[PDB]
């Protein structure tokens, strides 16, 4: 049984590889562009060099011919489509590449599968990763469900609305075993440095090592996020893929997935500062270049639909996930891998 | 005062240029790719050649640099963005170009305007044309209004969903005077041959001239729609454009726009056969190559929101619109411009 | 269950592809597939509509050069034995200000076609003959008084020129790398009654026809007249494409071989205007004016040819006189205006 | 203070051009990158960048025209080092569309933005368009390449630099934009990407030394000739050309071949890397199918007379030290647990 991971070098993809190698007998294929950063997969290199259950396929979301070669030659039984331009902030000023990679990237994958299904009966389970950002700037005091209206908060958000409709459409039109996951915040030690809890943790680490004045730079703190560790999120994807295989997930079925621990962003900063010998002496300053034209600033979740379909809960406390992320930046700086403060 | 029409060579765009020339003192710019069909605009060639109030700008939806030159050099005061891959049936097998031209083409326009507004205060009214097709296979019995949830019935439908959220987003994010129109079926003598009422009118005219056996080939008829002549639709667009300029349409506001008259598809056929001397002798046959993986179905009746912002109603009878279209195909065959039966 | 040699024409709705379809139906036993985007102008193919409705030897496949998935479907489902790849943004002048779509459609479009073929060859042994249509504009602004041959240095005179250099190298590369039976044709000017209105000899004939019919002042608007072109009727060019296609099938044309192809008759642009004016009763009374908007940042202003390579591989010369090609084009525009299909004067 | 833009700032050459400009000029430096690109080559710059000391970052993608528009409009660099590309021929074969898009259209996206700004406002930057000796593809044996050598399409990458090269010349000739085009040989050293021949040989030796690989180096075609120089010599050539162009001594769109003095058959490069290793005499070399190419640009020997006639320049760094620096880089990475793929 063969699993393809798109976005293998990313936060979630690299951890899905780890999870599948430790918890299944699956062969794993990691899709990447050849020059993608190795930071998340260095621990997998020897195993890949040894051809022990995991291999790399070189393909770009934006090269349909590369994806054709991948599906024709590898025929993955299950696909975790995690590859995307994942960052809303750059999507404002680089919106064309965000729309191309996320919407057209996903159409390039799904159309490749559709044609191979018509020709040869290829019938893979296809995980299409959407985002809770399809709900953009959601009304306060209400929890999100799978029928909550979509709001375009950013080109990234619109790109994920596109990804989402494509996932549902290809399932509904061609009976491909797609399911769509509208994820809240999933984080932990491999969270990209640009995301809120990771830039806060990283700036604390920079401050502790004397690289930055003891002022954390932030954007809008009037925002509510639900967190869980990727190690929990990934189990939900694996458990959904099994149900999809067994016939229990309708083609194109959508699911909101999040943790149970929700925070106003000042509470996350306070948790991270409490892990620092010098937290009592570190201030916070809102700066203009971290603000957004529209902020999707409220993500609270009713998880009743997902828990009705799989037997799953988040096990890792959010304080441990955050501590892991702070130690990660501490370790990078100690080793001379000085990050941007961004 | 200068008006840009994207999709100038198309059904609606060509008729919008006629409306503005007859009813306003506006200078008119028609955007086109140089090789576009001239069928809808032969009657404007003379006055274009003579530089009388209308001019052509050569640009492509997929060439940002061509749109950059358009907005910088011409600075239209109002923009009717009608250019699209308009046909759902081809969108199934040519999905990438539908998504690229419709979503990214719209993003190319809106990001060009955005940057010009930030640099020089350029503040045009921007009609972003979406479609009732965003509602796709609508939930039987829910009242259909501007807050009904979208459904992705085709790559076309998803591309107009994309277009819709781009229009909304660029309005909300950057205070660009966008408004989004979700129009029901508009038709009349310039309806492209491929659309339902056009292919039926066209096949009847082929049968009346002995080019086809007296069998009309159709797809699914278990569909109900509102119809309006384009010349009514254009009035609604024009009147909205005035309200947007006056400050009365919030940036990014969306509007469903339905005709007065609703029909089952067999009833549209019955109206067309009754304009034929040989109507009593023509069979209708459903064939597979006209069937769609998903067939959209919505009763979009409720115009209470558009009627609240403009003094407007469809005035032209649908029977006259369908007769005009049948006569168009009769005239085309009579001139030896024999169309495909498609 | 009767199986025929199948020809695909990309650019079926264009000047050359429309005439290639006519040629194959009259002179061969081939089934013809016309590739088009559905909304493409019908002007050049109205006379085929009845035949196509009747499923008599010619069909339409809807695909876009920029939609790889659409081409995959076309090659997988139809497996044409021979491909005339004529589809392009064909016009240098618009390429200056719409350069990205010119580069995407011509270079990436051609790459989408060839990569689809490469993959079907490796999997299933699909081995079509592939005509990759390039342009003498690969030589851009060539040194004056010298004949072009196939080893003449390339020059980038426009985004269109660079797109056809890209198209040309892709044609040679897929041939040399994967043993796809490509050949590349670097054509001079081929014209006649379906020449698009924007090209020199077409705009000049169109303007004369507008003047005769009372739609224009007796001034023809032109750009740079210090330019040399070699002309042949498309009806002669398509014969060369056909005969080269048979030689590729036969193993006589190495994968990715390039050929310059052009007519016998070369002219300075004013001579072309005088030939067309001499076909008009209004001809002695019409002035010629250079206007800024028909000028170009760089003009590929010299195209004369050593045709020795193509004539050594096929038994072929242009037979239609250019005066007859030009007369047919003027009569086309007269007919168009008579029928109320009033063109732009562009 | 003069403003320099580097595209491909995170790459082998861009990152070293930033080092070179900071050390040798009073130029403000702008590094273009997509936000997620590898930090490997620029970690040593993060603190400078954080403290806004002469170097900054602008987020743009070659394939997003609007992002490049914001860059030239807002930042108006006086000099541009266009080094960003899909740089690798091997992946270009099976990922050809992205190579063509990023390299040809990416360059068009840059040059068209500059054209429109020059027309409107008189923006007149110097524009280094980096091409490749691979425009000459599979060249004739026994003959040096020069600027008039016939072009040959050896790979989608090769064709993508042919496109890039013609765009460089065209935008210069058509619009009098101060472009120059550089068709480089092999420039290498410690930041050389792991997939390239001398970097994969040197990396595989390091994996063998540290016990991560059997003592067999996997290679492709060894019947190939290359001319090497250290990137620290190449970047000096680009800089000197940028001064000449600013003075008005480089015709708009002028092309230059640039390469070092030291040429080698590939086996000779392997033998120099093995002699740096205590395990040298013990390691086999095995040609493998998955490193072979449909066409190989087999032969890169250079006539450098044109470049030496326009700037006062030659390669100074011996290629032996260049390869030593590369081998020691892969030793350090492995010793620090940054275990590379063996590809
Ligand atoms: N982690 C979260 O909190 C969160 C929230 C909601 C949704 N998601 C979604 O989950 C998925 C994975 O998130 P992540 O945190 O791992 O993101 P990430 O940024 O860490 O990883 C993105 C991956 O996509 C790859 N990629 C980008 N462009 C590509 C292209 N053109 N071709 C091929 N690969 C390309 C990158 O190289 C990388 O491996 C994404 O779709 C993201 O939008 C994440
Ligand atoms: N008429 C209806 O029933 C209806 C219903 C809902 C929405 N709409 C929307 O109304 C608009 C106009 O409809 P129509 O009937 O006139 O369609 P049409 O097909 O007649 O017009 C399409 C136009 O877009 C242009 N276009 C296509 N691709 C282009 C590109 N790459 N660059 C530039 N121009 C390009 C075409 O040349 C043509 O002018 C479309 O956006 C359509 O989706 C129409
Ligand atoms: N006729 C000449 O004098 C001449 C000279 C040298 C080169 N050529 C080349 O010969 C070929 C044919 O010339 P022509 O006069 O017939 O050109 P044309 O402009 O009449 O036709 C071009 C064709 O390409 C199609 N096309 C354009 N973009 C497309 C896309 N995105 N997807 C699908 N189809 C698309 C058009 O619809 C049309 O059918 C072209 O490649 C042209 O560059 C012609
Ligand atoms: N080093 C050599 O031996 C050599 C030889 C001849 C030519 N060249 C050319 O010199 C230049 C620099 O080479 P290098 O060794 O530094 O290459 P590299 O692979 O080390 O660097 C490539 C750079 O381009 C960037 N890039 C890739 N795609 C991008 C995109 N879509 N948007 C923005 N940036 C993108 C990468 O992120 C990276 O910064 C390239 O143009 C290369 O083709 C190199
Ligand atoms: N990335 C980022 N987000 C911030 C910052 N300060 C506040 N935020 C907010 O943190 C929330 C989450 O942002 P982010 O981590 O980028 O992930 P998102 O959920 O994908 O937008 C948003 O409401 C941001 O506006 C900051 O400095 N960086
Ligand atoms: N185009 C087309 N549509 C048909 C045909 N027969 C039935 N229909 C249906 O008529 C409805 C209108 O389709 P169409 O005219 O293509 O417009 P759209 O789908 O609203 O853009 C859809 O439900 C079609 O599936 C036909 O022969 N052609
Ligand atoms: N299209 C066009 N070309 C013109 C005109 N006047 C002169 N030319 C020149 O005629 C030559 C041929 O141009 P054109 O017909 O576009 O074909 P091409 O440039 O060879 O593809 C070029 O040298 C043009 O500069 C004109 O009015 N229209
Ligand atoms: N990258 C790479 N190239 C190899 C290998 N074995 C031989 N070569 C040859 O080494 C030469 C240089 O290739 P490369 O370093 O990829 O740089 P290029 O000059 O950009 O193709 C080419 O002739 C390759 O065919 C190998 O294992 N990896």
């Amino acid at each position: 049984k063969t699993a393809l991971i798109t976005g293998f070098t990313g936060q979630v993809g690299s951890q899905m590889a780890d999870f599948l190698l430790e918890n299944t007998d699956y062969d794993v294929i990691g899709m990447m562009r050849w020059q993608e950063p190795m930071d998340n997969i260095y621990h997998l290199s020897d195993r890949i060099n040894k051809k022990d259950r995991i291999s790399i396929f070189y393909a770009d979301l934006n090269d349909y011919s590369s994806l054709q070669k991948l599906f024709e030659s590898q025929r993955p039984d299950v696909i975790f489509h995690l590859a995307a331009q994942s960052y809303p902030k750059t999507s404002f000023d680089i919106p064309i590449e965000t729309l191309q990679t996320n919407i057209i990237g996903t159409a390039n994958i799904l159309e490749n599968i559709r044609i191979l299904k018509a020709k040869e009966g290829y019938d893979p389970v296809v995980h299409i990763c959407s985002s809770s950002e399809v709900y953009g700037k959601a009304k306060v005091g209400v929890k999100l469900n799978e029928e909550t209206a979509f709001h375009g908060a950013s080109p990234y958000s619109i790109s994920k609305i596109g990804t989402d409709y494509l996932g549902k459409f290809y399932g509904e039109a061609y009976n491909i075993r797609t399911f769509v996951t509208r994820m809240g915040t999933h984080s932990g030690p491999r969270r990209s440095d640009v995301f809120f809890e990771s830039t806060v943790a990283k700036q604390i680490a920079l401050i502790e090592a004397g690289y930055q004045e003891p002022v954390i730079k932030v954007g809008n703190l009037s925002s509510v996020r639900t967190f869980q560790d990727c190690r929990d999120a990934i189990r939900a994807y694996y458990l959904l893929s099994l149900e999809s295989e067994k016939g229990n997930i309708p083609c194109g079925e959508a699911f909101n997935i999040a943790g149970e621990e929700a925070f106003k962003l000042p509470e996350v900063i306070d948790i991270l500062l409490n892990f620092s010998d010098m937290g009592r002496g570190i201030e916070v300053r809102q700066v203009e270049d971290r603000m957004r034209p529209i902020d999707a600033d409220y993500q609270m979740f009713d998880n009743s639909k997902i828990k009705s379909f799989i037997d799953w809960k988040a096990e890792i406390p959010v304080r441990q996930m955050l501590k892991d992320l702070l130690n990660h930046w501490r370790n990078e700086i100690k080793r001379g891998r000085i990050p941007l403060n961004r």
